[PDB]
């Protein structure tokens, strides 16, 4: 993926951390392990993948001018919604995707 820099709840999975309060204009869509993976080295966390990518990948959309990475991977936590789930570490600074795949 490719960054700019300039219903279910993610208050406990996806904090506020230093890094992502970093603003970027993203202007992109497909798969969610790239754009994911995309931000994190950005912000400089760990990037991590638990669960087995599904057979048909989850797809999302983010277009935007203006943005902290912290909110758009709010929104692309949203977008997966039950097919996988983001979950953010402050303190040792990771960033997790997890595929909800059962």
């Amino acid at each position: 993926a490719t960054i700019k820099l300039a219903s279910k709840d993610n208050t406990l999975t996806i904090p506020n951390a230093y890094n992502l309060q970093a603003r970027a204009s993203v202007d992109w869509s497909g798969p969610i392990e790239e754009l994911t993976a995309r931000i994190a080295k950005a912000a400089h966390f760990r990037f991590r993948v638990l669960g087995k990518s599904p057979s048909v990948p989850v797809l999302i959309s983010i277009s935007t001018k203006d943005e902290s990475l912290a909110e758009i991977l709010r929104d692309i936590d949203y977008q997966a919604g039950k097919k996988a789930s983001i979950h953010v570490y402050p303190n040792s600074q990771v960033v997790e995707l997890r595929y909800a795949k059962i």
